[PDB]
């Protein structure tokens, strides 16, 4: 796209100039920290999915709503046909990171459960939390109403405080909401990600926040702006460099449109349903393994 | 320099492409969101203190000092003559903000007691924390000096959770650490900045973190690597607008070195005498007016 392509240059800066890092998980990884950030135009209803490899968008689109729902159970990504937090969550693993008492498929009080409800205690993924904590994204999204100039619409998961209760600290930490009014539209999301995944990483959350600020656009009734990415520990995976150059010479394909709904009206209130993506014309998917 | 000159384009990008926007503090601005992160070298002891016009080194100093005690009494920066916390502390505005029944000078859980403090349940600037809440500034200079390829080196006060009892929510909200290891050094940081005010804030945080970098490097026993500058809503007051192209045509002298210490070995135990800045040979100093 010339979007994507940005992003594929950085595949191969990675690799061409990346840095050899013994890596905590136990893996061979190359590794750039605070490059350039990328950033993707949300306009026309393009959505930024990735098209040189076959992107979960369905597994992206169902762990947002997880997200925003305050969930944090993985049996409940199950229950739906998604396994991306079956690892931090088995029974073996929890043990590894001394949480044993923890019952199994209880992720902590990670992303969303700080993002409805910050400060709240945690206590198990089964309870409602309602009330308690503070709500980052029901404020953004009043605040986007009332005083949409603000320079404090900051969505965070990062909480110092819940770190070692969690399966696995937020990896991408928060974002800053932004709105620019003509001269009203053009809602605007630069997010951190602390660790960033090129491979697998990356792309799944290009497109879940893009959604996110797609989402929230539509609810206070915003066009979506643009996003860019900021990263700090980029790296990419040895066992996979070859796996990335065979895709570097792919040529990248347009990016497909989102269209949002049919009058949902509440954020809270969205379904797999309600999200609409065309023309979507990706290259053969490609098995993408990882570590943990 | 081309590290200031960087700088330089950014301001003049933000009186070119800037967007007139109504500021909460009152006064009018030009404001630009997510522009290009400054990076800013450490290497060979440089040290990235503007030269276009003076900077309050001195003030910077003294209040990391002071964030990293912790405290969160403006009074203190008063009694060795720094006044930069005197109006967001003063009587008129704690009332302005609702705070009412907070005495002057107590500026609340801030930046010092996040970094120290954070999960602690803060409760007027004179008590004693010690040993409440996370202190990340300690568990970051351990990290590196244990396991220093660690992707989770983050230093936050953005709270959610006490943003209402702040005389100001965290403006340089947070950074993340990273150490390049040779074939050991390097220690570079990324900020993410939610308001920068490039007339006097940027400029003052630059030194303040390539300071906090440089004194952490010292106490793990790394060297600097480098300092990178990211931004949300980076921004101008109209009111210094012709203020700037004044400035935008200086000439950048180099930038300075910084020779941390004598064998200062805590990041607890700094003062000013501890920092010695030589070569810093900037232009004259330009009055600006803040805003509240
Ligand atoms: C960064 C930061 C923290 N801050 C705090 C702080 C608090 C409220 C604010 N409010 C507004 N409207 N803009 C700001 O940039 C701002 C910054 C100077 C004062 C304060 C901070 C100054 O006066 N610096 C001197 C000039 C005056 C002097 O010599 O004393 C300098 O030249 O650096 C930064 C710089
Ligand atoms: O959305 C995500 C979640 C995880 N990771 C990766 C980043 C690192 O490779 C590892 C996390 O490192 P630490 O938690 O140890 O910091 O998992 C991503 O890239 N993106
Ligand atoms: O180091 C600093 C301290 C904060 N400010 C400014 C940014 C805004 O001018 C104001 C914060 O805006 P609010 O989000 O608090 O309204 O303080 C800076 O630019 N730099």
């Amino acid at each position: 796209n010339a979007e994507e392509q940005q992003y594929l240059n950085l595949v191969q800066y990675i690799i061409n100039h990346g840095e050899d890092r013994p890596d905590r998980t136990g893996t061979g990884t190359l590794s750039v920290f605070a490059p350039s950030p990328l950033k993707f135009s949300l306009r026309n209803k393009t959505f930024p999915l990735l098209t040189t490899k076959r992107v979960f968008i369905r597994g992206v689109i169902e762990e947002l709503l997880w997200f925003i729902r305050g969930e944090t159970d993985s049996l409940k990504l199950r229950e739906k046909n998604i396994h991306i937090w079956d690892a931090n969550g088995s029974r073996e693993y929890l043990d590894s990171i001394g949480l044993t008492k923890r019952q199994e498929g209880d992720l902590g009080p990670i992303y969303g459960f700080q993002w409805r409800h910050f400060g709240a205690e945690y206590i198990d993924c089964k309870t409602n939390y309602i009330g308690q904590g503070v709500d980052q994204l029901a404020n953004i999204i009043q605040k986007i109403r009332t005083s949409p100039y603000d320079r404090r619409l900051i969505l965070s998961a990062w909480n110092p405080a819940d770190l070692e209760k969690m399966a696995l600290p937020p990896c991408h930490m928060f974002c800053q909401f932004y709105v620019h009014i003509p001269s009203r539209p053009e809602l605007s999301c630069q997010l951190y990600q602390r660790s960033c995944d090129m491979g697998l990483g990356v792309p799944f959350n290009i497109a879940s926040y893009a959604l996110l600020t797609c989402m929230i656009a539509h609810v206070c009734d915003l066009d979506p702006g643009d996003f860019i990415h900021v990263m700090g520990d980029c790296h990419i995976y040895k066992d996979h460099i070859e796996a990335l150059q065979q895709q570097l010479t792919r040529s990248p394909r347009p990016f497909p449109t989102l269209s949002l709904n049919r009058s949902i009206t509440d954020i809270e209130d969205f379904t797999l349903d309600d999200f609409n993506i065309q023309n979507y014309h990706p290259y053969e998917t490609i098995k993408m393994k990882m570590s943990i």
